[PDB]
């Protein structure tokens, strides 16, 4: 058993899981799509940058 | 006669015109001044481009 802490835990528990060898056999999928595309800009009224 | 169609025609008609050899001699003038200067930008509120 790989024991991962849950550092933020409101009560107490343990969740005994499963992870197969595949990334297909999981039980939940985190599927990224686009990752942190940074945007920039500035508003010409005050000329002070936003991001 | 140079017979041009008017492809958007409400009732029907023919307009017999004139165009001289000059482009000074017409009866109406389409005078361009600037042409489709494209403009771009993005509003820093929502960061989504406008054109």
């Amino acid at each position: 058993y790989r024991v991962y802490i849950d550092q933020y835990a409101k009560q107490d528990y343990f969740t005994v899981g499963y992870k197969g060898p595949n990334e297909m056999d999981a039980g939940i999928y985190y599927a990224p799509y686009v990752a942190l595309t940074p945007l920039r800009g500035s508003d010409p009224k005050n000329f002070q940058p936003v991001m």
